[PDB]
């Protein structure tokens, strides 16, 4: 039932407004946002820090490539946007490092 290629609608709730774009299912959220000209926080780009943190509001992600968040944090909706792939349409609140 699965497509050979897919993308998903990403809605980012950023400090300067909501923005939306299609993200390939094999491109990380951060990278796809940047390709669309959206400036999001980051540092390591390796899944091992707090800089790119966001909160997942709607939908589902694959965060196998992240390491810094613990299992409880993942269960509570934390996202490292540099290391997350969408597996559905998603809504993510960005710029959330301060809440960790
Ligand atoms: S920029 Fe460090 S985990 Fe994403």
């Amino acid at each position: 039932g699965s497509p050979e290629f897919a993308a998903y609608k990403v809605t980012l709730v950023t400090p300067t407004g909501n923005v939306e774009f299609q993200c390939p299912d094999d491109v990380y959220i951060l990278d796809a946002a940047e390709e669309e000209g959206i400036d999001l926080p980051y540092s390591c780009r390796a899944g091992s820090c707090s800089s790119c943190a966001g909160k997942l509001k709607t939908g589902s992600l694959n965060q196998d490539d992240q390491s810094f968040l613990d299992d409880d944090q993942i269960d509570e909706g934390w996202v490292l946007t540099c290391a997350a792939y969408p597996v559905s349409d998603v809504t993510i609140e960005t710029h959330k490092e301060e809440e960790l």
